Protein backbone atom coordinates (compact mmCIF):
# COMPACT_ATOMS: atom_id res chain seq x y z
CA UNK A 1 0.00 0.00 0.00
CA UNK A 2 1.17 3.96 -0.49
CA UNK A 3 -0.14 7.04 1.75
CA UNK A 4 0.67 10.16 -0.70
CA UNK A 5 1.67 13.16 0.60
CA UNK A 6 1.80 11.55 4.34
CA UNK A 7 3.09 13.03 7.53
CA UNK A 8 7.24 12.96 6.89
CA UNK A 9 7.71 10.93 9.71
CA UNK A 10 5.98 7.53 7.73
CA UNK A 11 7.39 8.79 4.59
CA UNK A 12 10.86 8.29 6.68
CA UNK A 13 10.32 4.59 8.18
CA UNK A 14 9.33 3.71 4.44
CA UNK A 15 12.66 5.37 3.13
CA UNK A 16 16.34 4.89 2.93
CA UNK A 17 16.63 8.40 2.65
CA UNK A 18 15.29 11.68 4.36
CA UNK A 19 13.23 13.87 1.97
CA UNK A 20 10.58 11.49 0.19
CA UNK A 21 6.56 12.10 0.66
CA UNK A 22 4.86 8.52 -0.06
CA UNK A 23 4.41 6.02 3.38
CA UNK A 24 4.49 2.47 1.47
CA UNK A 25 3.74 -0.42 3.79
CA UNK A 26 1.91 -3.73 3.57
CA UNK A 27 -1.89 -3.82 3.33
CA UNK A 28 -2.31 -5.96 6.94
CA UNK A 29 -1.53 -2.63 8.27
CA UNK A 30 -1.33 -4.43 11.69
CA UNK A 31 -3.77 -6.24 12.22
CA UNK A 32 -4.33 -8.51 15.14
CA UNK A 33 -1.88 -6.87 17.07
CA UNK A 34 -2.48 -4.30 20.18
CA UNK A 35 -0.85 -0.98 21.48
CA UNK A 36 -1.76 0.23 24.91
CA UNK A 37 -0.56 3.59 24.90
CA UNK A 38 -0.22 4.56 28.40
CA UNK A 39 -0.17 8.36 28.90
CA UNK A 40 -2.80 11.44 29.32
CA UNK A 41 -5.63 8.92 27.55
CA UNK A 42 -6.92 8.89 24.07
CA UNK A 43 -9.83 10.59 22.25
CA UNK A 44 -11.19 7.15 20.74
CA UNK A 45 -14.29 9.16 19.50
CA UNK A 46 -12.09 11.06 17.37
CA UNK A 47 -12.86 9.66 13.85
CA UNK A 48 -9.21 9.10 12.84
CA UNK A 49 -9.21 6.13 15.12
CA UNK A 50 -12.07 4.36 13.11
CA UNK A 51 -13.76 2.62 16.30
CA UNK A 52 -10.41 0.80 16.90
CA UNK A 53 -9.70 2.80 20.05
CA UNK A 54 -10.65 2.23 23.56
CA UNK A 55 -10.46 3.37 26.83
CA UNK A 56 -9.63 0.47 29.63
CA UNK A 57 -8.06 2.13 32.19
CA UNK A 58 -7.88 5.21 34.25
CA UNK A 59 -6.04 6.51 37.39
CA UNK A 60 -7.78 9.89 37.71
CA UNK A 61 -11.68 11.17 37.90
CA UNK A 62 -12.06 10.92 34.17
CA UNK A 63 -10.47 8.39 31.40
CA UNK A 64 -10.87 11.84 28.50
CA UNK A 65 -7.64 13.05 27.48
CA UNK A 66 -7.94 16.55 28.49
CA UNK A 67 -4.77 17.25 27.28
CA UNK A 68 -3.99 15.87 24.00
CA UNK A 69 -0.82 14.51 24.33
CA UNK A 70 -2.05 10.75 24.66
CA UNK A 71 -4.65 11.28 21.58
CA UNK A 72 -1.26 12.63 19.89
CA UNK A 73 0.93 9.46 20.64
CA UNK A 74 -1.80 7.04 19.84
CA UNK A 75 -2.62 9.16 15.82
CA UNK A 76 1.44 8.63 15.45
CA UNK A 77 0.98 4.81 16.24
CA UNK A 78 -2.30 3.66 14.34
CA UNK A 79 -5.16 6.49 13.17
CA UNK A 80 -5.60 6.48 9.52
CA UNK A 81 -4.29 9.45 8.58
CA UNK A 82 -1.11 9.81 11.19
CA UNK A 83 0.18 6.72 12.20
CA UNK A 84 2.27 3.67 11.19
CA UNK A 85 -0.13 0.84 12.03
CA UNK A 86 -3.24 1.88 10.28
CA UNK A 87 -5.71 -1.60 11.39
CA UNK A 88 -4.21 -2.16 14.72
CA UNK A 89 -6.01 -2.29 18.24
CA UNK A 90 -5.50 0.54 20.83
CA UNK A 91 -5.82 0.62 23.95
CA UNK A 92 -5.54 3.71 26.24
CA UNK A 93 -4.42 3.36 30.43
CA UNK A 94 -4.79 7.06 31.63
CA UNK A 95 -1.52 7.46 34.16
CA UNK A 96 -0.90 11.06 33.33
CA UNK A 97 -3.05 13.76 34.42
CA UNK A 98 -4.37 16.66 32.15
CA UNK A 99 -1.34 18.45 32.68
CA UNK A 100 0.43 15.42 31.45
CA UNK A 101 1.78 14.54 35.27
CA UNK A 102 1.61 11.39 36.93
CA UNK A 103 3.30 10.05 40.07
CA UNK A 104 5.48 6.77 39.17
CA UNK A 105 3.53 5.07 42.02
CA UNK A 106 0.71 5.13 39.37
CA UNK A 107 2.84 4.82 36.03
CA UNK A 108 4.03 1.35 37.57
CA UNK A 109 0.72 0.69 38.66
CA UNK A 110 -0.59 1.16 34.76
CA UNK A 111 2.29 -1.37 33.46
CA UNK A 112 1.46 -3.78 35.83
CA UNK A 113 -2.40 -3.39 34.82
CA UNK A 114 -1.42 -4.22 31.18
CA UNK A 115 0.74 -7.37 31.72
CA UNK A 116 -2.62 -8.54 33.23
CA UNK A 117 -5.22 -7.08 31.31
CA UNK A 118 -3.85 -8.16 27.90
CA UNK A 119 -4.90 -11.32 29.27
CA UNK A 120 -8.19 -10.38 28.55
CA UNK A 121 -8.30 -8.69 24.90
CA UNK A 122 -8.07 -10.91 21.51
CA UNK A 123 -4.68 -9.38 20.14
CA UNK A 124 -4.00 -12.72 18.18
CA UNK A 125 -0.42 -11.42 16.69
CA UNK A 126 0.73 -10.25 19.86
CA UNK A 127 1.19 -6.70 22.07
CA UNK A 128 2.90 -3.60 22.29
CA UNK A 129 3.12 -0.61 25.05
CA UNK A 130 4.30 2.28 24.34
CA UNK A 131 5.46 5.17 26.81
CA UNK A 132 6.16 8.81 25.95
CA UNK A 133 6.97 9.12 29.43
CA UNK A 134 9.69 9.71 32.09
CA UNK A 135 11.47 11.19 35.16
CA UNK A 136 14.76 11.17 37.02
CA UNK A 137 16.04 7.47 37.28
CA UNK A 138 13.93 4.83 39.64
CA UNK A 139 14.86 1.60 40.23
CA UNK A 140 11.27 0.65 40.80
CA UNK A 141 10.23 2.41 37.29
CA UNK A 142 12.58 0.44 35.20
CA UNK A 143 11.84 -2.79 37.36
CA UNK A 144 8.12 -2.32 36.18
CA UNK A 145 8.86 -1.65 32.52
CA UNK A 146 10.93 -4.60 32.89
CA UNK A 147 8.37 -6.69 34.15
CA UNK A 148 5.88 -5.71 31.25
CA UNK A 149 7.90 -6.09 28.75
CA UNK A 150 9.02 -9.99 30.11
CA UNK A 151 5.06 -10.40 30.59
CA UNK A 152 5.34 -10.78 26.39
CA UNK A 153 4.55 -7.06 25.46
CA UNK A 154 6.87 -5.22 23.04
CA UNK A 155 8.03 -1.99 25.56
CA UNK A 156 8.99 1.02 23.66
CA UNK A 157 9.68 3.88 26.06
CA UNK A 158 10.99 7.99 25.34
CA UNK A 159 14.61 8.42 25.87
CA UNK A 160 13.35 11.80 27.30
CA UNK A 161 13.66 15.66 26.12
CA UNK A 162 17.22 16.56 28.52
CA UNK A 163 19.89 16.72 25.38
CA UNK A 164 21.54 14.45 28.20
CA UNK A 165 22.68 10.53 28.89
CA UNK A 166 19.60 9.06 28.64
CA UNK A 167 21.59 6.70 31.87
CA UNK A 168 19.75 9.09 34.16
CA UNK A 169 15.89 8.94 33.50
CA UNK A 170 13.45 6.48 33.96
CA UNK A 171 12.01 3.68 32.22
CA UNK A 172 14.17 5.16 29.54
CA UNK A 173 17.49 3.76 30.99
CA UNK A 174 16.00 -0.02 31.83
CA UNK A 175 17.76 -1.83 29.55
CA UNK A 176 15.16 -4.58 28.63
CA UNK A 177 12.98 -2.47 26.38
CA UNK A 178 13.15 -0.57 23.75
CA UNK A 179 14.75 2.92 24.16
CA UNK A 180 13.73 5.27 21.58
CA UNK A 181 15.31 8.83 20.49
CA UNK A 182 14.25 11.30 18.30
CA UNK A 183 15.46 13.04 15.31
CA UNK A 184 14.26 15.76 12.28
CA UNK A 185 13.16 15.35 8.82
CA UNK A 186 16.76 16.45 7.75
CA UNK A 187 18.18 13.49 9.81
CA UNK A 188 19.57 14.88 12.38
CA UNK A 189 19.33 14.00 16.18
CA UNK A 190 16.75 16.47 17.59
CA UNK A 191 17.92 18.88 19.65
CA UNK A 192 16.46 18.30 22.76
CA UNK A 193 16.56 14.21 22.54
CA UNK A 194 18.48 11.87 25.16
CA UNK A 195 21.23 9.95 23.81
CA UNK A 196 24.01 7.59 25.60
CA UNK A 197 24.46 3.61 25.54
CA UNK A 198 20.92 2.57 26.43
CA UNK A 199 19.62 4.12 23.56
CA UNK A 200 17.95 1.53 21.03
CA UNK A 201 16.80 3.20 18.06
CA UNK A 202 15.96 6.19 16.82
CA UNK A 203 12.82 7.38 15.30
CA UNK A 204 10.78 10.60 13.49
CA UNK A 205 10.38 13.28 16.69
CA UNK A 206 10.51 16.69 15.66
CA UNK A 207 7.53 18.45 14.03
CA UNK A 208 5.56 15.45 14.44
CA UNK A 209 1.71 16.04 12.73
CA UNK A 210 -1.11 13.41 14.48
CA UNK A 211 -4.42 13.43 16.26
CA UNK A 212 -5.59 15.87 19.02
CA UNK A 213 -8.41 16.61 21.07
CA UNK A 214 -11.26 18.31 19.93
CA UNK A 215 -11.57 16.13 16.74
CA UNK A 216 -8.48 18.26 15.81
CA UNK A 217 -4.65 17.80 14.39
CA UNK A 218 -1.62 19.37 15.44
CA UNK A 219 2.35 19.16 15.14
CA UNK A 220 4.53 18.90 17.81
CA UNK A 221 7.64 17.21 18.90
CA UNK A 222 9.74 15.36 21.11
CA UNK A 223 10.76 12.00 21.76
CA UNK A 224 7.33 11.22 23.25
CA UNK A 225 6.33 11.43 19.17
CA UNK A 226 9.36 8.97 18.60
CA UNK A 227 8.39 6.17 20.58
CA UNK A 228 4.33 5.54 18.74
CA UNK A 229 6.75 5.30 15.41
CA UNK A 230 8.48 2.45 16.68
CA UNK A 231 5.72 0.84 19.11
CA UNK A 232 3.88 1.12 15.59
CA UNK A 233 6.39 -0.36 13.90
CA UNK A 234 6.92 -3.39 15.82
CA UNK A 235 2.88 -3.69 15.87
CA UNK A 236 3.03 -4.13 12.21
CA UNK A 237 6.03 -6.54 11.93
CA UNK A 238 4.29 -8.58 14.27
CA UNK A 239 1.19 -8.89 12.20
CA UNK A 240 3.87 -9.63 9.25
CA UNK A 241 5.45 -12.12 11.64
CA UNK A 242 8.71 -11.12 10.63
CA UNK A 243 9.34 -10.99 15.16
CA UNK A 244 7.84 -11.27 18.20
CA UNK A 245 7.07 -9.18 21.88
CA UNK A 246 10.54 -10.30 22.91
CA UNK A 247 12.47 -10.30 19.61
CA UNK A 248 11.28 -7.03 18.42
CA UNK A 249 13.40 -4.34 19.31
CA UNK A 250 16.57 -6.11 18.18
CA UNK A 251 14.60 -7.07 15.17
CA UNK A 252 13.54 -3.36 14.34
CA UNK A 253 17.77 -2.24 15.54
CA UNK A 254 19.25 -5.14 13.09
CA UNK A 255 16.82 -3.74 10.24
CA UNK A 256 17.06 -0.08 10.84
CA UNK A 257 18.93 2.36 8.64
CA UNK A 258 22.22 2.98 9.62
CA UNK A 259 24.89 6.22 9.75
CA UNK A 260 22.23 8.00 8.46
CA UNK A 261 21.96 10.70 11.49
CA UNK A 262 23.82 13.33 12.32
CA UNK A 263 24.91 14.94 15.86
CA UNK A 264 25.06 10.98 17.19
CA UNK A 265 27.32 11.37 19.96
CA UNK A 266 29.96 9.06 20.40
CA UNK A 267 28.95 5.99 22.32
CA UNK A 268 25.19 6.02 20.76
CA UNK A 269 23.88 3.79 18.07
CA UNK A 270 23.41 5.73 14.86
CA UNK A 271 19.94 3.67 13.92
CA UNK A 272 16.73 5.15 12.05
CA UNK A 273 14.05 2.86 12.33
CA UNK A 274 13.10 1.19 8.88
CA UNK A 275 10.14 -0.60 7.51
CA UNK A 276 12.20 -2.52 4.73
CA UNK A 277 9.08 -2.62 2.42
CA UNK A 278 9.37 -3.48 -0.68
CA UNK A 279 6.42 -3.42 -3.10
N1 LIG B 1 5.83 15.31 24.44
C1 LIG B 1 7.16 15.53 24.44
O1 LIG B 1 8.01 14.67 24.31
C2 LIG B 1 7.61 16.95 24.66
N2 LIG B 1 6.63 18.06 24.52
C3 LIG B 1 5.45 17.85 23.61
C4 LIG B 1 4.14 18.56 23.92
O2 LIG B 1 3.47 18.06 24.86
O3 LIG B 1 3.76 19.55 23.20
C5 LIG B 1 6.53 18.96 25.70
C6 LIG B 1 6.17 18.39 27.05
O4 LIG B 1 5.89 17.18 27.22
O5 LIG B 1 6.17 19.22 27.99
CA1 LIG C 1 17.08 -1.77 25.30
Amino acid sequence: AAQTNAPWGLARISSTSPGTSTYYYDESAGQGSCVYVIDTGIEASHPEFEGRAQMVKTYYYSSRDGNGHGTHCAGTVGSRTYGVAKKTQLFGVKVLDDNGSGQYSTIIAGMDFVASDKNNRNCPKGVVASLSLGGGYSSSVNSAAARLQSSGVMVAVAAGNNNADARNYSPASEPSVCTVGASDRYDRRSSFSNYGSVLDIFGPGTDILSTWIGGSTRSISGTSMATPHVAGLAAYLMTLGKTTAASACRYIADTANKGDLSNIPFGTVNLLAYNNYQA
